[PDB]
């Protein structure tokens, strides 16, 4: 759905300063204006039904905190869908017939992240970091996970044509590749049975053949158009594509026109014409070199670049630690109240015929309780609401957090704190002020939140900032927070890949320290159960990887080693034999049927034995073969 693509894209852009908002708000295209008006009026209504922060000791900031009802509806809706949809690979994917390096897996995950945010990107790794494999893995992700096979268009210099062809063939043989080359007669032989027929998943083309066949290429609604190393943009602009990838080996350059050309390539609906950009530049008040630098900063989320030294340096493994935590007396009371108000379902003695929605609501409330009792209306000590030390002691997690942060600051470390609930971050904001903690905050809002400003404030050398408060969703916005070295998951995502994505905001190339992750778990309550399920799904996930990779090898034609072991099997005993082999030498002619009844009996017995040998095994015992 391209209409939901636009929305997801626009919503992602609005946090990257007001630059994109401006080009959308004032966009020449009326249709573009409409969508922006829509998200605006929606943001207006949500602002009407929100307040700015009660607590007297509290945060003074201007964002508007959500209603208990409003966030309950979102958590519920989210629970109906098993959590975020995020995909994050922990290892080289089974569909890649080979092994990716750690930094290539990270590249893959970054490309995936762009795709799920509906944005195009630039892979600008230094030559030799295997950008081809990374791109191919990403297209493999589209195929095997998202059910998208193509059609994709890959345009390359003539010299690289053979390499792209081989790598597709090597890493993902199942992908149907069509290469456009040759004279005018060598083409029509391909076009009839292949090109015009859409008998391909991927079309690899030289820059040349793009022009000479543009008429046929324009007929397709392309998924991805990928340009390797970049009148090229003129023809590409006139192509239909859901997304694009630019593959280059060079960093961004201080050239205003090039930067506009990238923005136009990445966002052709937002930056459609050169004229609107020139008018924007002449109308604004920063000099050219400053604008150039602002454009670089804005292009950062759409660009991945790593140089050999980044890759050759070691990225320390993360220490992940679960923190098992009790509940305050107040938590105990509210937990009981929640369980009791639906005691029939909790006991589970009846029909269990109530809706799933009824059970989801319960789970949601228990989740809120394990977080902080103040999330419930009427729970916090009645008016006036103030940040006491009671704000800490009424929650088991707050008590542990409070001492943990104290110890984190002493050793001179900096911390990211993620949560599923914005209304919980609100409580954390107030707590931060009460302890005099300097902080930034990002929720992934489209209501005039500037995440570039906040990221930069946190990342500046000698920054005053200590804590960064973040929704777990914000972890999927491709942000870089390597200046922090400790991560606290205040509560967990039902999709472990979402939390992993969050940890990776700090645990990624550029990080110099050992990333320590603390996952708060309310012991002997609902959260510990979720924790076990998470570990089960992780093991299941590992098996399907381990097995799926063996399937690929099994499904495939024989190895030279496999062939050789076939040839050699029994070869000795054959060479040794001078007469006839065992069964034939025992007699020779058409002898006793008792020999036949024996052979059939021996055969039936050996058969049961050969089956039984493997029917019991699992893959690890199967690998011994
Ligand atoms: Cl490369």
């Amino acid at each position: 759905s391209k209409e939901d693509d636009t929305l997801r894209r626009f919503r992602y852009l609005l946090g990257l300063t007001d630059l994109f908002r401006h080009f959308i708000e004032t966009n020449p295209n009326p249709k573009i204006r409409e969508i922006m008006k829509e998200i605006d009026r929606q943001n207006e209504e949500e602002a009407r039904q929100r307040k700015r922060g009660g607590r007297q000791g509290g945060a003074t900031s201007e964002r508007r905190r959500r209603t208990e009802a409003e966030e309950d509806a979102e958590l519920l809706k989210d629970e109906k869908d098993g959590g975020s949809a995020e995909t994050v690979f922990r290892e080289s994917p089974p569909f890649i017939q080979g092994t990716m390096r750690d930094y290539q897996i990270a590249g893959l995950n970054w490309l995936i992240s762009l795709h799920e945010n509906g944005i195009s990107g630039i892979l600008a790794d230094e030559m030799g970091l295997g950008k081809t494999l990374q791109t191919i893995a990403f297209l493999g992700y589209l195929r095997h996970i998202m059910g998208i096979t193509g059609p994709h268009l890959v345009t390359v210099p003539k010299s690289t044509l053979d390499n792209w062809k081989r790598e597709f063939e090597k890493w993902t043989p199942e992908v149907n590749v069509l290469v456009l080359q040759g004279a005018k007669e060598e083409r029509h032989q391909l076009i009839n049975d292949r090109l015009v027929d859409e008998n391909f998943d991927v079309c690899i083309t030289s820059y040349e053949m793009i022009l000479r066949e543009k008429a046929h290429l324009k007929k397709f609604a392309w998924e991805y158009i990928i340009i390797d190393e970049a009148s090229l943009a003129q023809v590409i602009r006139m192509f239909n594509s859901r997304n694009r990838l630019l593959i280059t080996g060079t960093p961004l350059q201080n050239n205003l026109h090039e930067l506009w050309a990238l923005l136009n390539f990445l966002l052709p609906d937002v930056f459609g014409d050169s004229e609107a950009f020139d008018q924007w530049f002449s109308g604004q008040d920063r000099d050219q070199d400053t604008v150039v630098q602002q454009l670089h900063r804005v292009l950062r989320p759409f660009l991945l670049r790593r140089v050999k030294s980044d890759v050759e340096k070691s990225l320390l493994p993360k220490k992940e630690i679960n923190v098992y935590i009790g509940m305050s007396e107040m938590q105990v009371k509210w937990y009981q109240k929640i369980l009791e108000k639906d005691i029939d379902a909790v006991n589970g003695a009846g029909g269990k015929r109530e809706s799933k929605t009824r059970l989801l609501n319960i789970v949601m409330q228990l989740r809120k309780c394990c977080n902080h009792p103040y999330l419930f209306e009427g729970a916090e000590p009645g008016p006036p609401y103030t940040t006491d030390e009671h704000l800490i002691y009424n929650a088991g997690k707050m008590v542990v957090l409070d001492k943990l942060l104290k110890r984190i600051q002493k050793q001179g470390s900096r911390v990211l704190i993620f949560s599923q609930m914005s209304r919980l971050l609100d409580i954390l904001e107030d707590y931060c002020v009460f302890r005099g903690y300097k902080y930034c905050r990002i929720d992934g809002s489209t209501a005039h939140e500037d995440r570039i400003a906040a990221i930069d404030e946190y990342n500046k050398p000698g920054s005053d900032k200590f804590i960064f408060l973040l929704t777990t969703r914000a972890g999927g916005l491709g942000i870089n927070l390597t200046t922090a070295d400790i991560v606290i998951l205040y509560d967990s995502d039902w999709n472990p890949q979402a939390d992993l994505q969050a940890m990776d905001r700090a645990h990624r190339i550029g990080q110099t320290k050992q990333v320590v992750v603390y996952r708060f778990v309310t012991d002997n309550a609902i959260e510990e159960k979720v924790l076990e399920r998470a570990a089960q799904k992780l093991r299941l996930d590992q098996l399907v990887i381990q097995q799926g990779r063996a399937q690929v090898a099994a499904k495939a034609a024989a190895n030279k080693d496999e062939l050789l072991s076939m040839i050699q099997h029994g070869a000795e005993k054959v060479f040794q034999t001078k007469g006839a082999f065992g069964t034939m030498a025992e007699k020779g002619s058409q002898l006793d049927d008792d020999d036949i009844d024996a052979i059939l009996q021996a055969g039936e017995t050996r058969t049961k034995e050969l089956n039984a040998r493997y029917e019991k095994l699992g893959i690890d015992d199967l690998q011994k073969f």
